């Protein structure tokens, strides 16, 4: 970047908020994944909408691209610069307003994360349910269509976002719903909002997101449960969703995952394919779960359920960590996921399948998921430095995303396109949606400045 242009990035921001530091921009260049760290030529902190509307005019109106950048905790390297320019860290938006207790909802700037705003809801009877296992940016979230361990319950990012404060690459304001506004259903027009959510950086900056809240359940009970196999314990999703029983929580565990979260949190599961388990609800309603649910996993030879707040907070602090505890399996790894989502009918073959490939291959993998959505990660431990594992971990994750495609499912449940999806959504939707998508982004962004190289 010329000169001038850092000065003028600085009169909009303020010069501690403007920064061309190389050690500052490669802490920018990437996010949690193995992509490899591609440096912005300088990060900026606007402090507030109009200094995000004035950053993006300049970039836009300049030719220099734009990348929004929340808390770099995505694995698909949508926060890498692959073409330079401007990285637009948004963090220190941070205030929580418009808390409407009596109609569910509240609005976060992109500082605020999941763990900042329930604890502002302490003693409100309300809580926010979508729970990626990073403390990340709710706004970011809402750009990578996020869902987490709760999502079969209470909705993913799409089923909680009422509205949305994006700025557009040029630097107009849009409120995807209308300013100020809030409400359970609309036919009113096209719907903007579902536009945006899972738009990645790609079609403008989020700058605030209304969101859904939830009321805090009465009770709660959580549990693990070890099978003896995969296919035992995919069977047993599958049914417990078939029975239609309203399980808050229904994560999957591979004995390498399980072994991989004991070491990495002093848990002391049996190492086996295991469910994490939580139900919400009365003492009558809770009760008649259970008996339900323990009937179908003792069918698929379930162990007894090992019960488990702080036994709870501990079983899902490991759970939101297992990618960190896969990482841990070969210290110096870095990791990439697949994220495939299945119709759930066909999720017992191809987990199944999964673990049978990860066997046949001299890969390291462990296999996690919100498998009561039809989705599951596997996560794949390389070596950055070994450049033949790689291509191997690659080929592994095009091959299983379609195979997925081939089952009427999609290559992403919820971590998005970035980098690394860009050829199985091809695949996925075909010329016609190709295009389609394409005219969107262009009509938004039609210089193409707006986190160039991702997910199109
Ligand atoms: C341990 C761990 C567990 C995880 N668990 C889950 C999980 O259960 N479910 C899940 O869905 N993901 C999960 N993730 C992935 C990640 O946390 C989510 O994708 C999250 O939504 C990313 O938010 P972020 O602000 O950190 O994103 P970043 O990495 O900062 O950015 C992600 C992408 O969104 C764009 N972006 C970010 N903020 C904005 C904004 N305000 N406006 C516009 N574009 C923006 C960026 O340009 C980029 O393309 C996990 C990650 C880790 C490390």
């Amino acid at each position: 970047l010329s000169q001038d242009f850092v000065e003028a990035l600085k009169a909009v921001v303020g010069s501690p908020h403007v920064s061309t530091a190389s050690a500052v921009r490669e802490q920018h260049g990437h996010d949690e994944s193995m992509h490899r760290c591609q440096p912005p030529d300088a990060v900026v902190w606007p402090q507030n909408v109009d200094q995000v509307s004035r950053v993006a005019s300049l970039c836009y109106n300049q030719g220099v691209p734009i990348i929004p950048f929340g808390t770099g905790t995505g694995v698909e390297g949508g926060v890498c610069a692959v073409q330079g320019g401007v990285c637009i860290n948004l963090t220190h938006m941070d205030q929580i307003t418009e808390l409407n207790t009596e109609d569910f909802s509240v609005v976060v700037e992109p500082g605020v994360t999941r763990k900042a705003l329930n604890t502002h809801l302490r003693d409100s009877g309300l809580w926010f349910p979508v729970d990626p296992g990073a403390d990340a940016s709710l706004c970011g979230m809402a750009a990578t269509g996020a869902s987490g361990t709760n999502a079969v319950r209470y909705g993913t990012m799409r089923d909680n976002v009422i509205n949305l404060e994006v700025v557009l690459p040029d630097g107009r304001l849009l409120h995807t719903a209308g300013r100020g506004r809030h409400y359970r259903k609309s036919a009113a027009g096209y719907n903007l909002t579902g536009l945006f959510v899972g738009s990645e950086g790609t079609l403008g900056i989020i700058t605030s997101t209304t969101l859904r809240l939830h009321p805090a359940p009465e009770a709660t009970v959580a549990a693990t449960c070890a099978f003896p196999s995969v296919q035992a314990a995919v069977d047993s999703t599958v049914q417990i969703l078939q029975a239609a029983v309203p399980v808050a929580r229904i994560e999957f565990l591979d004995d390498v995952m399980m072994d991989a979260c004991n070491r990495h949190s002093k848990l002391n599961c049996p190492v086996a394919p295991t469910l994490f388990l939580e139900f919400h609800g009365s003492q009558q309603t809770l009760a008649e779960q259970l008996q339900r649910t323990e009937a179908i996993t003792q069918d698929n030879g379930g162990s007894h359920f090992s019960w488990a707040a702080e036994k709870r907070n501990e079983l899902w602090a490991a759970r939101h960590n297992a990618w960190y505890a896969a990482l841990a399996l070969s210290p110096g790894s870095k990791a990439y996921s697949t994220d495939v989502c299945v119709p759930i009918s066909r999720l017992p073959e191809i987990l199944v399948e999964t673990k049978e490939e990860i066997k046949a291959s001299k890969l390291t993998g462990a296999i996690v998921g919100h498998v009561g959505d039809g989705n599951f990660a596997c996560i794949l431990l390389v070596d950055p430095d070994d450049a033949e594992e790689q291509r191997r971990v690659k080929a592994f994750a095009e091959n299983l995303g379609r195979r997925a495609l081939a089952l009427g499912g999609t290559c992403t449940g919820e971590h998005g396109i970035g980098l690394g999806k860009r050829q199985l959504l091809q695949e996925e939707v075909g010329p016609v949606g190709v295009e389609t998508m394409r005219q969107l982004k262009n009509t938004l962004d039609p210089r193409g400045l707006m986190n160039p190289g991702k997910v199109l």
